[PDB]
């Protein structure tokens, strides 16, 4: 149940990033709808296909995620240090303690 | 800005998982507060320390994330396939198309 929970949350994270990047990209589409058309093409692409992604107007995050999802999910945490995570764990432990013991 | 956005979202994802797992674990603490005490210890641990995590009552996800954050962030997407991600990309592309073109 927890692992399913974690999986669904990772999928949400990816969907959120896709939405943010694609929506920002779309607001400067040209008069001939080059960007919208590429997005419509993407929605119809064969999931076994990769050639389209090498020379594409699509956002780089979109084609990187398509081409190699596991690699893309590693560029996403590249700026996070071991120190930052352990600090987050300590901070979270303290927060939970204060709530669980009804101090906050 | 986007990469900072992605980083903050990954940190949120981790915090959410920590909260869910630790809160579930705490509700079956013993009378002597073994679990709460281990959590209080965790909040005070030196971020250079690792020995405590090998033999600990803490949830396994918590000690795995502490010991090797990058490795832990890989066990999190181990159940996600290339097919699933490309399907998500196509589905998201279609959703965005319908909103952007005011069909939905």
């Amino acid at each position: 149940f927890f692992k399913d929970y974690q999986k669904k949350n990772v999928m949400r994270l990816l969907q959120d990033s896709l939405e943010k990047i694609i929506n920002e990209w779309l607001k400067t589409d040209d008069e001939s709808h080059t960007k919208l058309k590429s997005l419509q093409e993407l929605s119809e692409m064969d999931i076994n296909a990769t050639s389209f992604a090498e020379h594409s107007p699509l956002p780089d995050f979109v084609t990187r995620l398509w081409l190699d999802p596991h690699k893309a999910l590693d560029a996403m945490d590249k700026n996070i240090s071991k120190n930052e995570i352990r600090k987050l764990i300590k901070e979270t432990a303290r927060e939970i303690e204060l709530v669980f013991t009804h101090q906050k």
